[PDB]
């Protein structure tokens, strides 16, 4: 499933993201929206250390996931990286909430750092009704 803008702010809302370990709202919006363009069945195959990242958000499978052929990798969201690949996106946000409890939070995707970082985000949740 591709979201629409707004249908997306108001579903994660509704799941619970909205200042989620002090995150906003648009803050979840600009890293769904560059790391995947609101996509739910997007992947990439990292050729470099044989992991994917899969979903609405991304996810890695070295750390988050399990696809049964990431070497050495672990599952720290104990789920079936096919579950970041559904069109609901409940498991997903589940996952990117345990991601976040690390100490890095939002900063442990590089996309976030790269074009949401200390940028002006409102654009993304403007007219949602969020």
């Amino acid at each position: 499933k591709v979201f629409e803008r707004c249908e997306l702010a108001r579903t994660l809302k509704r799941l619970g993201m909205d200042g989620y370990r002090g995150i906003s709202l648009a803050n979840w919006m600009c890293l769904a929206k560059w790391e995947s363009g609101y996509n739910t069945r997007a992947t990439n195959y990292n050729a470099g250390d044989r992991s994917t990242d899969y979903g609405i958000f991304q996810i890695n499978s070295r750390y988050w996931c399990n696809d049964g052929k990431t070497p050495g990798a672990v599952n720290a969201c104990h789920l079936s990286c096919s579950a970041l690949l559904q069109d609901n996106i409940a498991d997903a946000v589940a996952c990117s909430k345990r991601v976040v409890r690390d100490p890095q939070g939002i900063r442990a995707w590089v996309a976030w750092r790269n074009r949401c970082q200390n940028r002006d985000v409102r654009q993304y949740v403007q007219g949602c009704g969020v």
